[PDB]
């Protein structure tokens, strides 16, 4: 069994809801999850507040796919994933050889083949994480005010998601970690990675931008009409 | 006295079938470097804007120049390095042979292909080379950023609130990043990407400036779509 996770339990409209090119941005991602026909289930986790407008929203766009759920997304985007989990468990238990593919709501530019290959490789690894090579020199500050360091570029890479991982491995590598620990997380490859336990990389696409600032939106709106 | 360092050298000998080097390239019928170096030209506290080129471009430059009408003699087109910060010492060494280098003097090196920086930007440059010396323009990181050292597994995922996006312009002391690029290795020259990271390896500060979001740099054609969007909906306004 393989799960999808789309995360949009984030907060005018949230951005997920915004339109681009006509069409709410979470139905551009969720469209190219429901043509993986190996999903068992689709679970769209998003706040109370707007859990009868997103399942308007899929009637509006005429999509009724009866993998596709929706539930409450969590206190932070772990916990939103957290949430997702709790809902496969409790409807129809954890397979010890199932992975979840979570995907954030607001990065609609993922492609078929980023997602097989995320399947795939949480198949054979347990945990994976999509990423694109750094093109801009990579920088670390300590202080917002002065450079620490700047690593080799090369062996730096931009996270993306999907992000695709063995549940129980998930769960289990998420019981492992501190309140504390928790909260100083921004992905969830890092639960992962902060318990010593491998991340398989997938290449990840220069487009598969993360819409959530109004510039970020007119990129999305040019990537779309130039057929990107 | 300040100094511009518009930096579009390292460009390969290539064919008539291959279209121009990104550098030259039209964005909204204009080249990429011209956008860039209108920006600089706004500005009047530079006492030379110098472009360095390689040695088979120069002569187009001055040709691109004069297309545009642009005429001011603080622009100087010079050739290029072998690597990036190679071209960064040529225009050094034209700033010193031309006009010597005071100890007070900064230089503003910036990329051709990033024209969509700001007055702003280009401002606080200055003042911060002036003030410490060395000068970084970065954006807080949005991706998390991860490392691998094999392409295949993560080594690490560092605090992303720790993690920026390094852009341009990079400015300098003069005499500071010429002593710190004094002091280094061919090897540890080899391995650098950018220039702030010859003031790093030689343990002096580099200041932080925040750039903007649209401060791409044009590469690959999908950043040449992304750039004429911002052109078309104006959003370096
Ligand atoms: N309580 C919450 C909060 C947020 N969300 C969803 O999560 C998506 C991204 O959220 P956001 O746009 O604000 O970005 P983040 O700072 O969280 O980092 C992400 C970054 O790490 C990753 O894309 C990649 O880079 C790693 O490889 C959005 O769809 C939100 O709806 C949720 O479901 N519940
Ligand atoms: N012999 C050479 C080689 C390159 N160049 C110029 O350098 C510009 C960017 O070059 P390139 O697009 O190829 O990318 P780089 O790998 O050099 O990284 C840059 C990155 O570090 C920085 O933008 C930022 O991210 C760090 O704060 C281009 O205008 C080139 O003409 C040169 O004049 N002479």
């Amino acid at each position: 069994m393989k799960y999808a996770g789309i995360l949009a339990g984030g907060i005018p409209l949230p951005k997920q809801f915004l339109d681009l090119d006509n069409k709410p941005i979470l139905i551009h991602t969720l469209e190219k999850f429901i043509l993986i026909n190996d999903f068992e289930k689709i679970i769209i986790a998003t706040p109370q507040q707007w859990m009868t407008h997103t399942k308007d929203t899929l009637r509006k766009f005429k999509i009724s796919d009866e993998r596709i759920e929706v539930i409450q997304g969590g206190s932070d985007r772990n916990d939103t994933i957290m949430n997702i989990v709790k809902h496969i468990e409790s409807t129809n238990g954890i397979n010890d050889d199932d992975v979840i593919v979570t995907h954030d709501a607001v990065r609609p530019f993922l492609t078929h083949r980023i997602i097989k290959e995320n399947i795939q490789a949480a198949l054979e690894y347990g945990a994976v994480d999509t990423v694109i090579d750094a093109i801009d020199t990579i920088v670390t500050s300590k202080d917002n005010q002065t450079i620490d360091a700047i690593p080799v570029r090369n062996e730096m890479y931009q996270g993306q998601t999907p992000q695709s991982f063995n549940i129980n491995l998930l769960k289990e590598s998420y019981a492992q970690l501190s309140d504390e620990q928790k909260s100083i997380l921004s992905d969830a490859c890092k639960i992962i990675v902060e318990t010593n336990k491998p991340v398989r990389l997938v290449k990840g696409e220069l487009y598969n931008i993360k819409v959530t600032t109004p510039y970020d939106l007119k990129v999305a709106n040019a990537i779309i009409r130039g057929g990107i």
